[PDB]
């Protein structure tokens, strides 16, 4: 048990520790992190999130102070891709500043108002100095950048996204041959994560990636184982896967147981049904009509469961994980997922009038929509498996610049903003403080970069600060041009969901008054 | 963790230990090192590479500061055949006087950036100054030496590799009789690893040399166981072984168981197949034909696986180990492993056009090439043992220096060519200061050499650097002739390969921020 | 030698001890202090002053940041008569809050500049609500309150200041018998302090009250021685014483030587002769000619120277003191000391123009002025002695408020404007910030003062604080009414020089980087 | 000279493509020339302000254009009234030089 600011030192004290070494490899000049690990042979790394996911300090209170920047800079990945490394670098910034008038007597609660109101702005301003990207060259122009700029495979993500829309659900399966394959198949995808971590088939991553599987619904949830068982046986016979998916399975027984037981053997995966009530349960025999279904087992009454067986569903591959959940191929006698398409799309014209067109519009795309899934491609398996790599990665990139959009990178949008945000002010001054800590915060992830670099810090966030549009420096050559036009950029989502767990995490923390540990 | 300065003191005082240890036995006058064992009686050594398996140090920093330079020189030897010991005491070089700078401010990006330039060219010059070797007489002229001068062995390895090419699948097997046997025999050899490091039949080597398999193909993957177981039952019956070959067999449950488972018983291997998509497929009912195959159960549708248962292929021995895998022996009825190469022969001419000949030729070179076995000779088992030894060790030498060539040995290739870089620059300052370092780095292996002589080293890496050519010091009579025609020489590969990794380590250790251990 | 806030942190725990000791004597239920003491017996005292002079810490830094809150507040009393235990308090308000604000990072020069300000405004602001004091009856009325409301006293004050002047040399001579004697003497008095600390008769014061002396004057011064011687021788013768008054003799030788021487023886014174050059030079055949003169030898040319022676003047008394020297009765044959002032009246006549008349009409109001010597009197030694005290002590307040008259005291008058000054600004933030700090620093006095009386500080600084006008908390009944009306106030001066000295070393310390001790 | 610890960090960017006998030479040339930006980073710094922004806006600005730091504006520092003699800032860059010339080249400290 510790209080006020005896409890600050110490969130702080590994806030630094988890910030300082992770914030490290921020840049194109990042630098290495020498990570030892349980069997010989420390992983020499450069990669923001794996190097965090290292990070527990020997002090409770400092593990504490740390592993809450961790849970929350790790929403921002999760939800934009990108944003960890970053996350953790701002939300040291407004945290180590923040802090600092907790101290002087500021009250929190306004400090961390104001801190809280230059962002509900800062994102209606990285909103407005966002490009736009729909067209076919759009999704290009940022799919080949991600791609560390390989012509070929923004024209991949560009026919993906053709293929089934800007929105889909699309899919980066590994090699056979040479050529590179592209196929709509029939799918689903949703947002359903893995009843437990350890189900990472295996991756881890973070996924469960099965090969060949039966997926079994059930309404518920489943637891345990026995019863259942048978279934496983169935698955066983061979186819183986198994693949259990019902209310919540728881576981007791289964888951646990289945986871443990597983380992061994068967693978398985489961995974939940998805909503609930009427939703979850029509869901669940879409779902079955998709991969097989016949089953709702559971469912319721009627119822169935175982018774119824035996019956299931069967599926090619299932890619589950926390947050979502992708059945990659049916196996339902495409008329027959046809017929159900059909059926929900004359239910409308009978579905009276207020909302529930929307799911009867929002469940149709599911089924009549399918999967896109891509089949990378070239020579040796090394060279196969680096695409692979690159791409999976930058299909990620353009479904999020798809959305939001895409501001300068390099570190210049948020020091482009927060400059127009010079003269915003809140209900009193402690709030105003507490305004001009995030402002003075966002200009921490460039005067990074720009360490690792070698320059000097005040000069560059001095220029590129007092230069309105996407105007920024190019730490990749070092030169001050326009960063969207230098290509140098990054989806808005990322930006926001950067600059949001920044300041989710660090407004938790200067209002927070005890700490308990053994 | 520990971050910056304080990291690389820690790096640096393993780094040194590791370093100055295998160091010690190199030159023709090099030092014993007694290494204790787990059931006494240790081992008085002089060989760089055992010496430093056996080095961990008390501290983690440290042990992790080694433990970098003990993979990455690793793969000296591997690749090279030679290298470690010299990538050892090269790293240590370029991170020792590298690191200074890093502490004097310069920027590590540019250090590195220049430390990677001075490489560059450097490579471009011992290529330069290498001497050729096709002819009977250049592979025996090299094989001889490394023989430690047996005129016979040279003899061997010419016959070895005029059999069946100088690219070509030798094998060193042991005797029977007093005579000396060498056949070309039914075989085809390929760059896949054992699944386990414990796959070591046982051886260990490093190799799990099994005598009379059966090798399963699954394609795938594988894973487981149961368903496958048966196968294984067958293987047982016886055969035983047991053998299992398949896809990422894965583982869971087968592988682981187986492983563990394985041881007792048976063997086994595994091993998995070669390559990917329809190319390792092939290869699999390939390897199948050469072995007896039957299988590729797986396958786817157709388937088967387982258923066938049973069936399988046979074999007279496997030599598999990381990187490699030796099929020594097939037993597909000859004439039927003919007609695979014939018709992959016709289907080249089916072949379209656009590089698919390329495979359809090294694919063929596989089985149409066959294994070339050595069967040394002596009277004694005693007297048997050691030319095995010698030969084995020859024969890769000589594959080595086929392909890049032979340059002055005796530490005489690097401190001639960097010599000629003596006027060599880069995009700034920082960078020259790096580029200087390399080459007083290179300048680290003869002055160590003499340096076991007892005689000053910087005057004899004072005369052999003012002297044009191939001139140099050969300690082993400590005479200033020229090396090449004093046939003190070692293949452009380990030389290249050796300059190669010292700096890739100290690369990512002079850019490196912070270390994180328990 | 310590720097930054570790000198700060230093300053601020012995402020806060000799603040806490003194501020404990504060308000008509203050309380008592024990002060051991060299031969045995501790006083328990309760006199401000008294305390502090007894206030030196073990630490050299805390000795340091508390010796100067002593010299500062010192100057207090010294001008205004009053304000050093307020002024302890005050400056420990400013100093407290005032270093909270350097260490969250806000400009010091800032921070002072604006503290520096809201007091150039309040110092406005209680001139304002100071209530004149010409009317024999208005020195009445200050003068028997300050006497804790001995009707006689008053009376006295006024008959002194009315003999002679509101800004005369008054005397408070002790007693002979019953009555109580008043008479206008032959005397000078100035702003001369006693060459040395130990000159002190024985016272112690304080004063050097010598009995009978010599008065030397040497051009012157013085130285030685031887020359021268012688012267021585014368013275021686016776016257023684011997007296000698020369150019800073121274011383060588013377013054040583013378011282040383011385112781033983013668015484012586110284002491030294008042201004300088034609000045300090004509003063002295002036003082001459008051005291007997004719001596300058011384013158121248012229021248013387021685031559012228032996000579010399005489005199009855003299009560030197470091700022000021009183002749309180010369021997000039009056006739004599006459002719000086009317020759310097003369002299006036043919004195040109420009400001020569200033001194020639000052410099003749001391000669034609006299002393006015006041007998105190009673009946036993001991009541004649107490009555004396409050005399001595009554009639240096009547000399204050005289002049920049009487505010509503009680600690009302500081709480009084520091609510007019709600709304002031500066040339930016940090300067507010600064601002607001000498305000709650206003708050300083009576929140103390009313936690002496044991009812809680926020509730009647808040009722105290908004109800305009001389409107307080009378603390010796507890009452909420017009606290000039109840007689509870004191001179504007002292609450003047309390706020001005407060904010001085405050002011000083803030801007302190670096401490030097042994 | 312009005052304000302008005219040192004015004369040693006339500098900045000077050298010697060696490498060593111009290394120890690039030390003192960065040395003599000392001055103002500091004055600059006891001012508040950032001293990389100020010392790399009077180093790139001939004349005697400086930041007068009694007001922070950037302008003509001798036209201020911001000055200096020039035999102190030059007997300030003389005997800053001789004492370190002298402690670098020290090998050996004997004391009690």
């Amino acid at each position: 048990v510790k209080f006020g600011n005896d409890a600050g030192v110490k969130m702080l004290r590994g806030v630094n520790v988890l910030a300082d070494a992770v914030k490290v490899t921020l840049g194109p000049k990042g630098r290495n992190v020498v990570l030892d690990k349980s069997f010989g042979a420390p992983t020499i790394t450069k990669d923001g999130v794996s190097v965090a996911r290292e990070i527990e300090l020997e002090d409770k209170f400092e593990n504490m102070g740390a592993q809450m920047v961790k849970e929350v800079a790790s929403k921002a990945n999760d939800a934009a891709g990108d944003g960890t490394t970053t996350a953790t670098v701002l939300a040291q910034a407004i945290i180590t500043e923040g802090l600092k008038a907790v101290a002087a007597g500021m009250n929190p609660m306004d400090l961390k108002r104001g801190i809280d109101k230059a962002v509900t702005v800062a994102v209606e301003e990285l909103k407005a100095l966002s490009v736009p990207c729909s067209d076919s060259k759009a999704i290009a122009q940022v799919g080949t950048i991600s791609a560390n700029s390989d012509e070929t495979v923004g024209k991949l993500i560009a026919e993906a996204m053709d293929k089934v829309g800007k929105e889909g659900v699309i899919t980066v399966e590994d090699g056979t041959g040479l050529q590179d394959e592209l196929d709509v198949v029939e799918g689903m995808q949703f947002d359903r994560g893995y009843l437990s971590p350890y189900f990472i088939n295996k991756p881890e991553t973070g996924a469960v990636e099965l090969e060949s599987p039966f997926i079994l619904l059930a309404d518920k949830k489943i637891s345990n184982i026995r019863e259942m068982l048978p279934v496983l046986e169935a698955v066983a016979k061979a186819g183986k896967p198994l693949l259990i998916i019902a209310e919540d399975v728881e576981g007791e027984a289964l888951a646990t147981a289945v986871v443990n037981t597983m380992r061994g053997i068967v693978k398985v995966a489961a995974v939940k049904a998805p909503g609930f009530g009427d939703r979850r349960k029509a869901m669940l025999q879409d779902i079955a009509t998709l991969t097989g279904g016949t089953v709702i087992s559971e469912e319721i009454g009627m119822e169935l469961e175982k018774a119824t067986l035996e019956d299931l569903g069967q599926a090619k591959r299932v890619v589950i994980n926390k947050d979502t959940t992708t059945i990659i191929d049916g196996v339902g006698e495409e008329a027959a997922i046809q017929g159900r398409v059909a059926q929900i799309r004359q239910q409308i014209e009978e579905a009276t009038s207020d909302y529930d067109r929307e799911k009867l519009q929002e469940r149709v795309a599911k089924l009549a929509g399918g999967v896109a899934v891509i089949k990378v491609g070239a020579a040796t398996e090394v060279e196969m498996k680096e695409k692979k790599a690159r791409v999976e990665d930058a299909l990620h990139a353009t479904r999020a610049a798809v959305e939001e959009g895409v501001v300068a990178g390099g570190g210049v949008a948020l020091i482009r903003v927060a400059s127009k945000l010079a003269d915003l002010r809140g209900q009193n001054e402690d709030q105003n403080v507490g305004i001009k800590v995030a402002l003075r915060a966002m200009e921490a992830p460039l005067r990074q970069i720009v360490l690792n670099c070698g320059e000097e810090p005040s000069v560059v966030a001095n220029t590129v600060k007092g230069g309105d549009g996407n105007y920024g420096y190019n730490a990749a050559t070092e030169e001050y041009g326009n960063m969207i036009d230098m290509g140098i950029l990054d989806p808005t989502k990322v930006t926001r969901s950067a600059l949001q767990y920044a300041a989710s995490v660090a407004g938790l923390m200067i209002t927070t008054e005890c700490m308990v540990t053994d």
